[PDB]
């Protein structure tokens, strides 16, 4: 075991090995309280998030849980990976606190896109290595539910990485509207939709809630036909929908005028209101758009993951042993 030193850093305290140094904070809120530092056993700069209460009741105890276990899997460029998992407790019965930290990014997407213009060139290496972490996020059966700009951090190499798994602008319509089955391109959707800001300079669907959500996604591409409809059992959903003014799927070469050809072309195979049809993180590597980043052979997949847990109604101990069994169980990554 390691020794460590603590502080307080706004309200909340921080007790954290002597090996990180000149804890900065970065900001906070419902996922805990994160810190930039900087390590002096690997010389890297990190961040590290303090979780916040993770066993004052079983959904956080479990969601803890989900967010180590999933953390400690990804193991991928584009992903966010734990450099590092520590507790000051040095037993079961102390255990409390869980600390997390990976490697700190420069900047992350929301600052990129305010802050400047981006070319088609950093577009297609951004959104090329988005969905290279979202093939390998995807082929371990994992569905992110969050991609948006303040969730995509970017170093100045222009590196990538997705980050913190789990009215929203980015966000599939098939969840607007409530479908309880919603699949893998869900996260695609939001990558169409932040492609498009990155293109534009503008929020592509800007909705105020639920409704005017769905509405401004319609305009765009279409009230859905026939295929489409046929597959909604939500009798309500069926009847708001077949009793809209109909509307024509907008030409995306108009919308987007000025971009890339190759660039409209891949946003209209991710923005496909019918999720069956959209495309795929693995398809969408092979488009034309990226000719000058894609290689089959360096676009990996993950090692299956195994989420049975996510079924299990246990106590919060129980939670909390399996927690803690998984951070003295953690193998730092080779240096
Ligand atoms: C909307 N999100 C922000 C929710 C909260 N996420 C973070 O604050 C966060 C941000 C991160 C990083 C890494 N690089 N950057 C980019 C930032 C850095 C500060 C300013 C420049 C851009 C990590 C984490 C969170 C985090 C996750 C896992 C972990 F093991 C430790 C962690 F700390
Ligand atoms: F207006 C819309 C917008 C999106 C959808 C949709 N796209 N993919 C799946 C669905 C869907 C929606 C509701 N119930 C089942 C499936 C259906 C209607």
């Amino acid at each position: 075991r390691p020794t460590f030193y603590r502080q307080e850093l706004n309200k909340t305290i921080w007790e954290v090995p002597e090996r990180y140094q000149n804890l900065s904070p970065v900001g906070s809120g419902a996922y805990g309280s994160v810190c930039a530092a900087f390590d002096t056993k690997t010389g890297l700069r990190v961040a590290v998030k303090k979780l916040s209460r993770p066993f004052q009741s079983i959904i956080h105890a479990k969601r803890t849980y989900r967010e180590l276990r999933l953390l400690k899997h990804m193991k991928h460029e584009n992903v966010i990976g734990l450099l590092d998992v520590f507790t000051p407790a040095r037993s079961l019965e102390e255990f409390n606190d869980v600390y997390l930290v990976t490697h700190l990014m420069g900047a992350d997407l929301n600052n990129i896109v305010k802050c400047q213009k981006l070319t088609d060139d950093h577009v297609q290496f951004l959104i090329y290595q988005i969905l290279r972490g979202l093939k390998y996020i995807h082929s371990a059966d994992i569905i992110h539910r969050d991609l948006k700009p303040s969730n995509l951090a970017v170093n100045e190499d222009c590196e990538l990485k997705i980050l913190d798994f789990a009215t929203r602008w980015y966000r599939a319509p098939e969840i607007m509207l409530n479908w309880m089955h919603y699949n893998q391109t869900v996260d695609i959707w939001s990558v169409g939709c932040i492609m498009a800001e990155l293109l534009t300079g503008r929020t592509l669907f800007p909705g105020t809630d639920h409704i005017d959500q769905l509405k401004l996604i319609l305009r765009l591409v279409g009230t859905p036909g026939a295929e489409l409809l046929k597959k909604i059992s939500s009798e309500s959903a069926r009847n708001y929908i077949q009793s809209l003014t109909q509307m024509p799927k907008m030409n995306f070469a108009n919308v987007f005028i000025g971009a890339n050809p190759l660039a409209v072309d891949l946003l209209e195979k991710m923005l496909v209101l019918d999720s069956d049809k959209r495309i795929t993180a693995a398809q969408a590597l092979a488009h034309a758009y990226f000719a000058q980043y894609h290689d089959p052979d360096d676009e990996p997949v993950a090692d299956p993951y195994d989420q049975s847990f996510e079924s299990r109604d246990l106590l919060i101990d129980e939670w909390k042993s399996l927690t803690y069994d998984e951070v003295i169980s953690f193998v730092p990554p080779p240096l």
